[PDB]
RNA sequence: GUCCGCAUGCCGUAUCGGGCCUUGGGUUCUAACCUGUUCUGUAGAUUUAUGCAGCGGAC
RNA sequence: AGUGAUAAACCGGACAGUAUCAUGGACCGGUUUUCCCGGUAAUCCGUAUUUACAAGGCUGGUUUCACU
DNA sequence: TACCACCAAGCCGCCTTGTATTATCCCTC
DNA sequence: AGCTCATCTGTAGGCCCGATGGTGGTA
DNA sequence: GGCCATAAGTCAATCTACAGATGAGCT
DNA sequence: GAGGGATAATACAAGATACTGTTATGGCC
């Protein structure tokens, strides 16, 4: 008796397509908002439907709401890749794009594919991840000024100097707030210990890999964490995927030139792939995929970096 | 009820059967008479009465095996390729090759269970290859006419004796689409019906009638519409996303090219196109965008005409 | 016994390129320094070159401190635009060692096209300029995070917010040592209240406008001005087959055309004579941003008009 | 002396006139031979006796009217399209109108005082002419061919009859060029010495003398090979292809099988070959190469000596 | 008829952003091996088609 | 809300082509601090047809109207 | 005298399966 | 505890949204 | 009845010169 | 000695300029 619902999400509105196992449809709009959401549960419970499997695309801040209303009110819920709804879509055929026609596409997405279910995160992994992208922000407000200093005009100097100073000081107290919440929780301030005995990753580069892997083990193997980030290669003569979180991609970076610069592990890694002729951002690309591995890895063992396994 | 995906070359078809209990059954055969022979006899050594078989649309190679087992009894669903490569970009988010295997076209069958295909009919598929060689032959035309504006005169003896033969081979096959169209009762009736509506004639009408054919196979005329790739692609999102509206041309080509010049003549000269243009035109529409609208129009009167049986009645229309 | 030298630039070092009257080159590599643009001088008081004609291409900050530094030496000095250079490579063959520019195409484009002298700005119209570009920059950032309020998690909201605050006392900092400046002096305080007697023009419009236009005329014509911001049409038509609609051709300065596009929305929608201009060209089928486009390189021109004619603002020389 | 520059079109010219004082004239006029008598008696008008012309190369509305001005007594340069749109980008034009481009060409004749153009021989535009037209034929019955493939049988008669036509035809042309050759004592000569390179038979050496001329026009070997387009450049290195598409195309068989089924060939392909260069490199490198043998050899005047290649 | 002046007519779709999602493949089998070119930037340059219409002035 | 009807209305820029142009980088000699004159069927640099061609596949989004 | 909100809002379909050219060597009649 | 150094042809996909300035109108 | 002119026909600025990150080991 | 078949090569992709035809219908002979 499982019905099929998808949602298409927008700022003011929601559009509610609701497929019944006879085949027939219902469709139903409502304001996206805490009195809105209020609605849809009760005009579903109206409906007698109490087994469903909702889903919904991943559009960020405007469908985090109503997907935890769902989950709460005790259906399954779906947060799809929207990449994977525009396949679907182009694979159904279909030859316009409006926002009923979206609702009706994620139940068919949804009875036909059946997606994993969707947890909500911790209200502690939300908040790291929070400071840890606004730390990110900040750190590249920090490089667009350093740049201008380069080129800048003498009458221009004392505006940036004075910016630097503002966005050197904000760093550090949202550093700070970011060990504070890593501390008083004994799992995160454990976990983050462990991740910082790898040698490659620090301080910085632990809380974006805590923020992502979380306080639970989600991932079945190592590689998986890996292709999560977009590290892992595709055939496309490969090429490294990208197809993974940003943030991700664009921590592990440095830490890997220090591995495969000033780490025994690291200089062995880097030393083998340069025998057989790689480039040295090659290396790099692979010692990124590998960080994370490690990072996943060590977090599943429980115990620090043991050296002894590489090399 | 099984589930089976058919991978397709020139030479080799490579099988994937989905059993009821979720194994498989994979083997290759060779894309000829005898190979078709043994792949209908291991469906049957494996006691495989009832299957959902799923090909691409990939060349005429797929034709033969297609038939074969639309015969043996079996559900054959010829699939546009380009669904094929979308559902395997929806099975995965990274994936591998980026091809379509007989295994993925086995899933593509069980989840999408797609309408099945049916073999056209003998004259239906005559007509259809008269039709696409006289646009062969047009477009050969269009090429030496397209040189004499700037041949030299060496050239010319050469250039003016290609066109006569391409003109008299032209003028043959209209004759024989014409002789294929009068023999057979039904076709001579469709296509005077088609003739009935101002601004299409012998040659559209061939056109039309070349892929609508025998049968009415669409439940609407908004569908065959659809299938010329004529409809507006509608693109909106929200508040912020305003795609303005391009004609979506997911849909032959062939079908689409023919109804152009039928759109002009009809705007220009007929009172039905021009009440339709002039409609728009206060709408502020442009020129081509009218002619877009137009083509759209006599895609769906054509098949409206035929449907209704009777002769284009002009009061249906402003 | 003209010369023609091109100077291709980098950050560290210099190329020089001397093309002799009789047509021969000499060649000779300089450190991109004080004390390296002194030896240039000097290698070419050595080889007696007092008149030249040189030709660096504008490749950034790097190359200003040598061009000044020619200009001051007594040469004429011409500063092109990179895509002509590139450009001009192309015209001089189907297929050259390479794409790039060289001091030696530098020397030759130099001989051929003859381009105009390059004159260093005023030390006002430096400072005037380099606070506009600042406060524009400062805007974006402010933009940036202002868009951030939307969707930002509470956690973030504290930090975001102090950051505005800062921004906007900053702006409000740099908006006053732009009106110091342009105060200070009794030529650019008149040519400013000039410009805001516009309607659709005020403060931070008008600063654009002066950095750009400078303290004298240096344009010949009003449409030379709508060109330097990138706003005159660019008809493209050959025989009768080839004709494709014109476009905003948006070859010139992106700040100035940037500055112009809000005072165009508020003149043609609350003005009297932008409403007139805006009715216009309504009649004739023309749509919102096609208006505005055109509204932008109106003002541009009365702009520059206004100050060629020295008065305030007067409406009835648009109907 | 005058700097004259003229946009063509099918139906009108747009003639702009840079006077040494640096005035300009401009009028238009009709692409007729009337017109062209209008235009040297409008430069004649004005006292135009010495002038450099300049005219692009765009299709053969332009041909008329340089002939007429060559014979007129001016000196007349037909300019490869490419560079006149490159030298307006270098002048900073926005706009591109038919006023602008005359005025532009008049500029262009002006700074970089081009080489002046020559009207080939009648024999030369004729072998060109049937070459092409050639060249055409083939492509039409490559078609066809492709379509015996996949034919349905109701197409097939059609098909066939076509293929019979178009072989006929390509026969005849065939014919029509060797009956050219052979009636020409140098064409006769030079085709023979064309054919004598192992690799360029009948077909190629059709090609090679309509785009070589009677005479030696190129100083040196190297020059025609750039003319096809088949000397590299940097942007790791690449064929150009700025040249000749007619004559890149016709060398591309000829050099598989040079470095297939020839001594001299083969030698080349096993040096390259044992240097790391891959097949369609090799190939690119003896299609220039055959291009620079074939203007060697008819320089020298005597048959392919292979003892130059050992 | 020519040469100039135009804050004129005709021709014109600005510039920059923000957020969020992402659970490979092969192998000697998951912190091992093979396959792997991060993320984000900064500064500067741009002189009428006066082309055709008007309107005004000089000849 | 279901059923039935839709040749109506709103949302629409089709396809295919043609011709023409193209005087290397370098290396080796003369003069000569690089101009300019000679030489090259050799060696190094080279992924053709500045898009090579053929065939096949494609069952709208809404609104409106009738009845219950 | 200081604060508010309101003007403008685009565009060149996707896939899959195939093959030709010329000149010289080599085999068959 | 603070500073220096390792990497340099190039080649993710998608679904949502906002700001700019100046002026007439309002408080 | 045969032959012929005619209807429709938009594009998304170009270049050149540059830079930082983080973590571990050494002064 | 003529006449016909076989064969060599295969990540992608990177200038300009000027032009034309299709069909169906109402007018015009
Ligand atoms: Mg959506
Ligand atoms: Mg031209």
């Amino acid at each position: 008796e499982l019905h099929y619902i998808g949602i298409d999400t927008a700022k003011e509105k929601l559009d509610v397509d609701v497929l019944r196992p006879d085949g027939r449809h219902r469709t139903k709009k409502f304001a996206n908002t805490t009195k809105g959401h209020d609605e849809l549960v009760s005009w579903l419970k109206g409906h007698k439907i109490d087994h469903a499997h909702i889903c919904i695309e991943a559009t960020g801040t405007y469908m985090e709401p109503v997907a935890e209303c769902l989950y709460d009110a005790g259906y399954i819920v779906s947060v799809i890749n929207p990449a994977l709804g525009k396949a679907f879509a182009q694979s159904e055929g279909l030859r316009n794009k409006t926002d009923t026609v979206d609702a009706r596409m994620l139940a068919e997405f949804c009875r036909q594919k059946r997606p994993a279910a969707w947890e909500a995160p911790h209200p502690l992994e939300r908040a790291l991840r929070a400071l840890v992208v606004r730390h990110q922000a900040l750190t590249d407000m920090h490089t667009q000024e350093l740049n201008r200093t380069e080129t800048a005009r003498e009458v221009q100097r004392p505006s940036i100097d004075a910016h630097l100073l503002w966005l050197e000081a904000e760093l550090k107290r949202l550093e700070k707030q970011i060990k504070d919440l890593t501390d008083d929780d004994p799992d995160m301030k454990h976990r983050r210990k462990l991740l910082e005995s790898i040698p490659g990753i620090g301080e910085k580069t632990s809380a974006v890999l805590l923020a992502y892997i979380g306080l639970k083990d989600r991932f079945a193997h190592a590689r998986q964490f890996a292709a999560f980030a977009g590290l892992t290669p595709r055939r496309y003569a490969s090429r490294m995927s990208k197809a993974g979180h940003v943030s991700l991609r664009r921590a592990l970076y440095m830490p890997a030139m220090v591995a495969t610069s000033k780490t025994e592990w690291g200089r062995a890694f880097r030393d083998r792939l340069a025998a057989n002729g790689k480039k040295g951002k090659v290396i790099l690309g692979a010692m990124m995929r590998k960080l994370a591995q490690v990072a996943y890895g060590v977090l599943k063992s429980g115990v620090p970096f043991d050296a002894s396994r590489h090399n």
